C-alpha cells in the first residue's frame, strides 16, 4: 500500500529474455501455422469467429516496439495464439497438433526462464 512495498524484482534483463523465448518459438519446426497473420480475405469463417487475431510477426513488432509494459501481457500475447488455434482446429489435424505441441514448448521455456 502507500510506502509499503514488497522487495524490488529485478526484470532489467526481461525484454531480452522474452526476445530470446520468441526466437526459439519461430525456429521450432512446427512453428509455421504461427510466423504470419491468418489471410482474413481467404480464411472463410476466421474473422468473424476470432475475435483477436494473434501471430508471431505481430508479437515481434510489438516487442520490438516497447507496446509490451511487462512480461505478463507478452505471454498473455504468446497464450492468445494458442488458444485461437484450438477454437479454429480439430485436435487430430496438423495444425491442430502443431499448436499443442508449441505450447508446450512455450510453457516449458517460460517456466524455466522466469519461475
Amino acid at each position: 500500500s502507500m510506502s509499503v512495498k514488497k522487495p524490488k524484482r529485478d526484470d532489467s534483463k526481461d525484454l531480452a529474455l522474452c526476445s530470446m523465448i520468441l526466437t526459439e518459438m519461430e525456429t521450432h519446426e512446427d512453428a509455421w501455422p504461427f510466423l504470419l497473420p491468418v489471410n482474413l480475405k481467404l480464411v472463410p469463417g476466421y474473422k468473424k469467429v476470432i475475435k483477436k487475431p494473434m501471430d508471431f510477426s505481430t508479437i515481434r513488432e510489438k516487442l520490438s516496439s516497447g507496446q509490451y509494459p511487462n512480461l505478463e501481457t507478452f505471454a498473455l500475447d504468446v497464450r492468445l495464439v494458442f488458444d485461437n488455434c484450438e477454437t479454429f482446429n480439430e485436435d487430430d489435424s496438423d495444425i491442430g497438433r502443431a499448436g499443442h505441441n508449441m505450447r508446450k514448448y512455450f510453457e516449458k521455456k517460460w517456466t524455466d526462464t522466469f519461475k
